[PDB]
């Protein structure tokens, strides 16, 4: 069939590092979102995209070099980022949250799962589909955790310091997952209560000695319900040996509290 093959480049989706493109194809009208690398990083980051495969993870649909540029076939998830659903000092209704937290899990679990983390959850990551389901998106600073059963400890330093886990910060080496299980945490509390609690979880940040003093009457704690938020004192333990592995989050009573109705469905009367 021909023109199939071609893509036209409509909008711009996100800058830094190249650019996102929003791709639509010349016949079928399919979006797809376009990652253009002008163009070591790139060729892990399509080794690991080349893994994926589940419901609430950016689809990666293949890539093509260019000469000096990498184009990257992504889904498109015309929804947008999770950062936009958030109001400023304010979050989002707790069942929508809890909705979200349930997808971001889910995601977590099946790269974990895999032996991959992803290094930079955050609000600007987390994609939304036409149906508002989550999807783990970049992949650009994601890396191997575990390879033939064998866990390898982490040492690099990156992510986006108001998500970062405080043994990041503190420590040489650290395991891979529950860095992840932080970073959702503060994609928790973000959602909740439409701030982040420091600038970095360090002892020299004044937000941070007030939470392990559990000042909880102070913001953001005092606009979260009490059920998610001991979750929270869970999730964000500075120790991350104590810290809640995701088999217990799917435990908490918040996390099967149920609270959200299902998608509105169409209906008539008499
Ligand atoms: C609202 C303004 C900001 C960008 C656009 N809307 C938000 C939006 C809507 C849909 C998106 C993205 C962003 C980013 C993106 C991606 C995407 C996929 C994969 C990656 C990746 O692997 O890095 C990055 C982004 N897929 N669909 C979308 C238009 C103007």
């Amino acid at each position: 069939a021909p023109f199939v093959e071609d893509w036209d480049l409509v909008q711009t989706l996100g800058e830094g590092a190249g650019e996102v493109q929003l791709a639509v194809n010349r016949v079928t009208e399919e979006a797809v979102a376009v990652k253009i690398v002008d163009m070591e990083n790139i060729k892990k980051e399509i080794c690991i995209n080349k893994m994926l495969n589940h419901e609430n993870v950016v689809k990666f649909y293949g890539h093509r070099r260019e000469g000096n540029i990498q184009y990257l076939f992504l889904e498109y998830c015309s929804g947008g980022e999770l950062f936009d659903r958030i109001e400023p000092d304010i979050g989002m209704p707790e069942p929508d949250a809890q909705r979200f937290f349930h997808q971001l899990m889910a995601g977590v679990v099946y790269l974990h799962g895999i032996g991959i983390t992803h290094r930079d959850i955050k609000p600007e990551n987390l994609l939304l589909d036409e149906r508002d389901n989550l999807k783990i998106s970049d992949f650009g600073l994601a890396t191997v955790f575990r390879y033939n059963n064998r866990e390898r400890l982490l040492n690099k330093m990156c992510g986006t310091l108001p998500y970062v886990a405080p043994e990041l910060l503190k420590r040489r080496e650290f395991h891979a997952e529950p860095v992840d299980v932080w970073s959702c945490g503060i994609v928790l509390t973000a959602m909740l209560a439409g701030e982040l609690p420091w600038d970095q979880p360090s002892d020299s940040c004044q937000e941070y000695s007030d939470w392990k003093e559990k000042k909880t009457y102070l913001n953001p704690w005092k606009k979260i319900d009490s059920a998610p938020l001991a979750l929270l004192h869970k999730i964000l333990v500075e120790n991350p040996s104590a810290r809640i592995t995701i088999p217990d989050i799917k435990k908490d009573r918040w996390y099967n509290k149920p609270l959200k109705k299902g998608a509105k469905r169409p209906r008539v009367t008499s």
